């Protein structure tokens, strides 16, 4: 029975592992989203954004996916496009790593390398240009605003946490990129299962736009090394209404924490996994949370970060 | 309930995915062993070899693991040693990739870099030297001969295939490194579940020592690029008695096949996964196997091969 018709259907059912060298008496548990078809949390939204676009007729045989990304979402949409028979063009300029170019090329992406000077702005503008060229042939799935992003987390990630913890989860800590994870999970546990948990968004202290927004302060994004989070704006797919707390973490600490997960826990965590753990560790050691079960999303795996400051 | 006490307990429960561009009418299904704590099939034997050595008293608090390896088994034992609180020294010379040195160092391995000239021979000899230095402090777990290797495959991998296929599996195709996978799986399905499947070992045509042995021909190992299989000898953990067929695959075909799995199936397969699939595809297209369910082990994930001919 349990044979997936293609790799997209195999998303999720990722395990919870209790940490030994973080938290207090095992109150911190991590969900290993690296255990996915293309090795990140984004595999879930790659799958669901394609499936939803199919069900609503925005994606059909012959139409071609376009997206300005080279990160986890790009890899996720690439595997799904390959599995389901879509061409996909990802736009990212020329300054991207040879490794990622090779990985996406390996996955069969039509790579369009924009002007380096234009950076993310260049790549986005170029994605938009190709949709323009034939809007009935190209489709941008728009991870930052597409509801199919948080919805998959509400249907899979959140219920998996509920079931795996026998409903004992008290706190969910998740870094925010698109906001889909924390949103979907929070909706599931709070609204579908009815438990009043503490939802904790994590962002870089270098670019704490959620914290600034909620404090009514000037939004001042900044550069940081915590790949995957800290986009420098509030994404539409972050439901601020379900966020109970925002924890800020600095790049150095996130990196050191990822290294500790590897060397001390034997968990091959990515950089943003280090950020989420450091934030969860801080809450875990406040007496208010010490008899509470804290579940932390670890979005990606270490080997995706070999060229990075992680190593 | 489903919270693992450390990362070692989270091994296995890997998914089966049906291939669309290989076999005949979906008769080829792949088991994605890349979905494991340290991202390979070896995570299972890393876990079980440590657990068994604990239960039999050969591994205790304070004793230190030594092993001459830098591959998947090295990474598996590294994560388990980290998770369970053992020092581990891996011996491999100086000519190994910076990436792997960084990955194992990241996992907290005491790296001992032997003479390059001595290669695998050098590293093995050096491992043995350190055991000699204090045999009550050091332990070599010996993946090629330790029964805890095939046993974990008999208890987990094989039953998972049985359950996931509702006992319809007719053929298992697995490349042979230590031989533990094909051995354990075969024992489970044939002896524990009682079904007379066809067990198919896969080896490089460049180094077809199993085929030569069974034909009573001169054993002539040779170099090849199919990392993980083709050790150039018959390992003790290959139970030749349960092998029904041996299929040979060449390096180029294995590599092209891995690239096809990525680009055409959206499966991030490693090199030996390409070898196993090419062999399974050949059987799948013989009329004798065309109404048979073929299950193929995919031992590792693509990103572990970025520095290699795969890309």
């Amino acid at each position: 029975m349990a044979i997936y018709a293609d790799n997209s259907y195999s998303i999720g059912n990722t395990p919870l592992v209790r940490l030994k060298h973080f938290g207090h008496n095992g109150n911190v548990v991590v969900k290993i989203e690296g255990r996915n078809p293309s090795y990140s949390v984004k595999c879930r939204i790659g799958a669901n954004m394609v499936w939803q676009a199919e069900k609503d007729g925005t994606l059909t045989k012959g139409k071609e996916i376009v997206d300005p990304t080279s990160g986890n979402t790009g890899i996720a949409l690439a595997y799904v496009a390959a599995a389901r028979g879509y061409k996909i063009t990802l736009t990212m300029p020329e300054t991207m790593s040879l490794e990622r170019k090779r990985l996406l090329c390996g996955l069969g992406v039509n790579l369009v390398l924009t002007e380096g000077a234009k950076g993310m702005k260049g790549a986005i503008a170029k994605a938009e240009e190709i949709v323009a060229s034939d809007p009935s042939r190209y489709v941008m799935l728009k991870q930052f605003e597409n509801p199919a992003n948080p919805q998959i987390h509400r249907e899979t990630t959140g219920p998996e946490i509920w079931k795996d913890t026998d409903g004992k989860v008290d706190v969910v800590v998740a870094g925010v990129g698109t906001g889909g994870s924390i949103t979907g999970i929070s909706r599931a546990i709070k609204l579908d299962f009815g438990k009043q948990i503490t939802s904790v968004a994590v962002e870089p202290v270098e670019s704490p736009v959620i914290s600034q927004t909620l404090a009514g302060e000037e939004v001042k994004p900044g550069p940081h090394k915590i790949q995957g989070i800290g986009a420098g704006f509030i994404p539409k797919n972050l439901d601020l209404s379900i966020i109970d707390r925002v924890e800020t973490v600095d790049s150095d600490t996130a990196l050191a924490t990822a290294r500790r997960l590897m060397a001390e826990e034997g968990i091959l965590a990515g950089i943003s996994s280090g950020a989420a753990v450091a934030a969860a560790d801080r809450l875990a050691k406040l007496p208010e949370f010490a008899d509470k079960l804290i579940v932390v999303i670890l979005p990606s795996a270490s080997e995706r970060y070999l060229s990075t400051a992680l190593f």
